């Protein structure tokens, strides 16, 4: 180092003036880099590269016995290790022809994987349309011929993490510089593979462990690791060029932002756990380590790492997950599936995998924590095995001997475990060996972290500034996005009308170089992208484009393209006839764009103004919204308004060159948006608002319970001579139900008449009539399915059905056709207006949870019918002495407003009965109440019975944990049998009191099963006796006076509840705790 | 829970004795007898010990009075 | 930081399963980045950007006495300061039209230096052939013309 190097003080001491360089610096232990690299090359060639089939380049999973199966993940890891060794050898000019061999080792493995995948193209086509385990790509192929080996009935073959890892590794090696993909057919295949990958967030997967779940009963559940790997692969493949340096504009892969956003939303909420049944697992390590680096949070990552280290760490290695029976002593090697209560026997004897020590060392090296790397190196050193030549071997796992299982269970970690079959000479673990080679290369500073991560998957805390779709320029802790807003008016007349009121707008005739397209044209253009007639490929499926996809600017066939959001188009529903709903939707879209924008450059937003919604009393809200837009801030979001030509100038454009490459003889025509010519008959020059009052009021005089058995001629005459719109619509509904839609009426066919009545009622703003028409037409909105899938993404279940009747649970995402069938074929016994109100409610709640998820904290499942019952009760209570008006005529604006008023966290004021009814209908529970239920369940034998349903104690404890979401679902299902919301709240209050008493008094225990109904009845009796003694009131039935009592206070409900609980508890045995020093008590 | 007014031990002892006498009469069909010769023989822990009657009586007295919720504890609706 | 951020142990102590994010982390001394950047902008405007000739954009070496000389290195360093301040301001979306002004200031200083150098092309030609102090580019130009 400095001062020591010079040592040139020939005479005493003095200042020296001469170059020192660095070659003359003292050198460490005398060993050239060539010797170390040759040693690594030897231990690689003799152990890892020795097992590779030249025909396909696929590494076999077994090194003995002539096994033909070969996994994909192991081959990918071996290729990664070979590529790392090639990068290590790259540092030497005279390589003696060794870098090329390892580089093509990686190349050949990747090409074999690609060939095996491309042998199944019909499987890709089927998975694109209906992704199911029966129609998924195989994960195990023959090691000699590249042929399928195991059928769907014995392996499942549903593994997406392998595909995601393959794509990410391909991106990494191509970015580092390689030649893997040759022609355009491979480009199309990879593009359609990415298309299949886009829809990971809905389909359950078997997971990396190929078991499916802890129970191992052939069940598929969503896994955090798979979602994270898919998100990382999508991030890497966005805008990436597969041809390397020698590439053009027609070799790029385009990724939809909506799928990435959905994956991120589905990941960032389930990440603290692994799945519904797995609280923690060791498979989360690759998701947040060197494979993926898909967690850009640095707090959730720390929490997950701490949880994993606290739970699954062992001295031999890391267990896969708690209660695992993989190759354990107690496992029975003749049955593929497990049994209920069997997994309890696998506690304390779980196997440990040493490869997670290598994973930890790699993560520590990447983060820059030498102490952790050294500690894990010392921990991993004694568990290594050497061959005859001395080459280290990493055992696959360690298993307890069958004789010592009892001793291990009594005191974990005391006994000595035995190495697996692949932990000595003769059998080897290629994945573990490649991991060890990579870890040793990285820990010895032979590989820089940048060399193995060209795409910069991992960034430090000081570099989370400018990454596409990962961080915004402001940073990861700030969001003040500014949205560019351009106003578009249809005709010059509308532009003049807006300009006369201080609003400046541009028309399509004034932006001639700029073409405005709807979403359909963009969808059609993206459909033509993935066309490959040689293999058979349909390209991108016909799906709508979200707000994120419509915020860019595209250049198609040399013409710039701008697309307005899907909010501005209306197809069949009457929700677009309210300007307030449009304003709410545009505000929600602006907030969603601001919250979930991570691209480069300000997003472009187009506003469409239609003459149909500036007419009448609705002109003022539109003018106010336009003034707010012009001011600069709308709904807490800052916006900028300027000319479109200036905005598009100097901005980043999107290139769609695949259209030119298409071999179609005739180029498809796209209809851009056009200026609307003015009428030559009426010549309406955008007149004033003119409120006026050409409306009347009358209630319908006919109900379905009366005009049912009346004859055809009389009902036809009544329809002819009547004028009420709602009464009319009722008569046409009856006519369609009985006489058929094709019946010929006085004014034409029935259906035409009902459509015309719906149209005029919507024009005249008669909500009852339009809702009746929509109910009788069985009309459907395409926005329900995205709302339902967003509901299911957030981990919240939805149930449709009338209050106090049959309901259906949507466990998993499903096609819109089945949703329509369920909604319109399960409410036949009730009025069809329930379906329409359910659609409105589900859309509103979906939008609210998309924008404000905090409003729904504490509730798991959403019941539309119970919320409607609470809606009606709230309308009644605001009615007071005067009866409530109606629920089906208050209009969607007031429906949403008073629904928001219902959704308030607290409603102090009116008596506790109303609050109890509202809370019970909304299905709101205290935080952690399910943990209290679990504690009671452990401390209460024989289970708990309520509302007829009985919940057992043995299988729940033996199969299931404290924090498992399965317990949440089971408790919700058990407690949902109660029909009265107030009774449900009484039950939950009793459960909370029981939990508090049990925790505060550990000595007491329940002798037998507890029946909550008996305790409720005893509380009734005690409260009635108290009231009769206090006021001399004769005993009365029904809960009508018990709910009104405040829960806490003087003679509250809680007091009677705890009195009954203690009376029951003291009836049983009292076991004294010897630990407590309280004597003679 | 707090005591509303002054406590008197004789009343609690009498109530515990009456509860024990009623329990014995129900269990073994034994007529009520004066003096606590049988009450003292009961062990102070286990099945229907004297501790159970004493804690039942004191809890019944406590729940008669007002219950003040502590805002420090995060337990809600309790 | 970690462990301190959660503070969600409502009942004694136990493992929690909920997102924590980083926005809820404790914040240092409360001061918006806009306020500090505005303070820096005022300091720059009142001291450095005040003395700049509109004709050429060359910063004068003297702030008083009506001196006409202007060095090149000082102007380059002033442009460096303006560019650095603009880069610092670039982190905000709503700059109120301030980043563009400093980006200009840098552009104008560079263009003034370039114009002053371009005014002497025969000097460059002579420097190419026989580099001598008598045939070298000038280093001090007029601040106004
Ligand atoms: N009316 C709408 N309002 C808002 N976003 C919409 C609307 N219609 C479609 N989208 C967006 O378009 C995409 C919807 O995709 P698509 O309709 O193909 O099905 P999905 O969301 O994958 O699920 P599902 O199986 O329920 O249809 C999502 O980005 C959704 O946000």
């Amino acid at each position: 180092w400095k001062v020591l190097e010079r040592r040139a003080r020939t005479k005493r001491s003095g200042s020296v003036y001469e170059p020192l360089k660095s070659i003359n610096l003292p050198r460490p232990d005398n060993e050239t880099l060539w010797d170390k690299l040759d040693h690594y090359y030897r231990i690689v060639k003799s152990t890892l590269l020795l097992y590779q089939s030249p025909t396909t380049g696929l590494f076999p999973t077994k090194t003995c016995g002539g096994d033909q199966k070969a996994k994909i993940q192991d081959s990918l890891y071996c290729a990664a290790g070979a590529w790392a060794l090639a990068l290590a050898y790259r540092r030497i000019d005279d390589d003696k022809g060794r870098t090329h061999e390892l580089e093509h080792s990686a190349i050949k493995c990747m090409r074999g994987i690609l060939y095996c995948y491309m042998r199944q193209a019909d499987k890709v086509q089927q998975f694109k349309q209906d992704p199911r385990p029966t129609t998924c790509l195989h994960s195990v192929f023959n090691v000699h011929t590249g042929d399928e080996l195991l059928s769907y009935e014995e392996y499942g073959h549903l593994q997406i993490n392998a595909v995601s890892l393959y794509l990410l590794y391909l991106v990494e090696m191509i970015s580092s510089g390689l030649q893997i993909i040759y022609n355009t057919d491979e480009v199309s295949f990879i593009q359609n593979l990415v298309f299949c990958v886009e829809r990971v967030y809905r389909v359950p997967d078997f997971g990396v462990w190929e078991r499916g779940s802890k129970y191992n009963n052939g069940s598929t559940e969503l896994h955090s690791s798979s979602v994270g790997l898919a998100k990382a692969a999508l991030e890497a493949i966005n805008g990436f060029n597969l041809f390397g340096n020698q590439g053009c504009s027609w070799s790029v892969i385009f990724v939809d932002l909506d799928a990435h956003n959905r994956n991120r939303q589905t990941l960032c909420s389930l990440l603290p756990r692994e799945s519904r049944s797995h609280n923690t697992d060791a498979a989360l390590l690759p998701c947040i380590s060197y494979p993926a680096f898909a967690l850009d949070d640095e707090v959730l990552f720390s929490q997950t790492l701490d949880k994993v280290v606290r739970k699954l760490k062992g001295k031999y290695g890391f267990k896969r997950f708690l209660r695992d029976g993989y190759r354990t002593s107690l496992e029975d090697p003749n049955r593929c599936y497990y049994k209920p209560a069997e997994i309890k026997l696998f506690d304390g004897i779980e196997c440990e995998f040493p490869i997670f020590f290598l994973y930890m060392m790699i993560d520590g090296v990447f983060r820059g924590n030498p102490k952790q790397v050294q500690e894990y190196q010392d921990l991993l050193t004694p568990v290594l095995h050497h061959t005859t030549e001395g080459y280290p071997v990493v055992p696959k796992y360690y298993y307890v001997p069958a004789d010592f299982v009892e001793y291990e269970k009594n005191n974990p970690g005391s006994q000595k475990r035995f190495p697996s079959n692949c932990g000595r000479d003769g059998k080897l673990f290629l994945w573990g060996q490649a991991l060890y080679i990579i870890a040793k290369l990285l820990a010895d500073e032979l590989i820089s972290p940048k060399d193995i991560d060209p795409v910069q998957r991992y960034v430090p805390l000081k570099d989370q500034r400018n990454v596409s779709m990962r961080f915004s320029n402001q940073g990861p802790l700030e969001n003040d996005l500014v949205v560019h807003v351009a106003l578009i008016a249809e005709s010059q007349r509308l532009q003049v009308f807006l300009n006369t009121y201080g609003i400046q707008t541009q028309t399509p005739q004034q932006v001639e170089p700029i073409q405005i397209w709807p979403q359909q044209e963009l969808v059609k253009a993206y459909l033509q992208l993935g066309i490959n007639e040689k293999l058979g490929l349909s390209g991108r499926p016909d799906r709508p484009i979200g707000c994120l996809g419509t915020s860019k600017i595209y250049r198609i066939l040399g013409k710039t393209v701008v697309c307005y959001p899907i909010i501005f188009d209306l197809s069949d529903f009457y929700m677009s006839q309210d300007v307030f709903l449009l304003i709410d939707d545009i505000k929600n879209a602006l907030q969603f764009i601001k919250q979930y924008w991570k691209m480069h450059g300000r997003p472009l937003f187009l506003v469409l103004i239609r003459e149909d919604n500036i007419r009448g009393s609705r002109f003022n809200p539109i003018l106010d919204m336009l003034a707010a837009l012009k001011k600069g801030i709308i709904g807490g979001v800052k916006v900028h308004v300027d000319r479109l030509q200036t905005l598009i100038s100097g901005a980043v454009v999107e290139q769609l060159d695949f259209l030119r490459i298409s071999d179609t003889e005739e180029l498809p025509e796209f209809k851009s948006f056009e200026e609307l010519e003015p009428p030559k008959h009426s010549k309406v020059k955008r007149q004033s608002s003119t409120p006026s009052a050409p409306e009347l009021g009358q209630q319908p005089d006919v109900n379905i319970s009366e005009w049912k058995d009346k004859p055809t001629h009389e009902i036809l005459q009544k329809l002819n001579d009547c004028s009420c719109l709602a009464s009319q619509a009722i008569l046409l509904g009856i006519l369609l139900k009985r006489e058929g839609p094709n019946f010929i009426t006085k004014e034409g066919t029935v259906s035409d008449h009902i459509e015309r009545v719906y149209r005029r009622a919507g024009s005249q703003k008669l909500w009852l009539a339009v809702r009746y028409g929509a109910a009788f037409t069985q009309k459907f909105s395409s926005s329900i399915a995205p709302h339902i899938t967003t509901f299911l993404v957030h981990g919240k279940q939805v149930t449709l059905g009338a209050f106090g009747h049959e309901e259906e649970v949507i466990s998993n995402p499903l096609s819109p056709r089945v949703i329509q069938n369920i909604i319109y074929y399960k409410c036949n016994t009730h009025d069809e207006r329930e379906a329409v109100i359910q659609q409105e409610l589900v859309i509103h709640i979906g939008w609210i949870i998309s924008n404000n998820p905090e409003l729904f904290s504490g509730m798991l499942k959403i019941r539309i019918g119970w919320i409607i019952h609470a809606m009606e009760y709230e309308l009644q209570i605001r009615g007071g002495d005067k009866p409530a008006l109606d629920l089906y005529q208050l209009s969607p604006s007031e429906v949403k407003q008073l629904l928001l008023d219902i959704l308030q966290p607290q409603q102090n004021g009116r008596c506790w009965l109303n609050r109890r009814q509202i809370d019970g209908s909304l299905n709101r529970t205290p935080t952690g109440f399910y943990d209290r239920v679990w504690q009671i369940l452990e401390r209460t034998p024989n289970g708990i019975i309520v509302a007829g349903k009985h919940l057992p104690q043995q299988p729940t404890l033996s199969d299931m944990t404290m924090y498992e979401m399965n317990f949440s679902l089971l408790v919700e299902d058990t407690l949902g049998n109660i029909d009265q919301p107030q009774y449900r709240q009484i039950v939950v209050e009793l459960l909370m009191v029981v939990s508090i008493v049990l925790e505060r008094n550990p000595e007491l225990e329940f002798q037998d099963k507890v029946d909550l109904d008996r305790l409720v009845k005893e509380a009734f009796n005690e409260f009635q006796k108290d009231q009769s003694r206090l006021k001399e009131i004769e005993k009365q039935d029904d809960m009508t006076s018990f709910y009104n009592t405040p829960p806490l206070g003087k003679r509250g409900t809680c007091s009677y509840l705890t009195k009954a609980v203690m009376n029951l508890l003291l009836e049983g045995e009292v076991k004294p705790n010897n630990d407590d020093p309280c004597l003679i008590s």
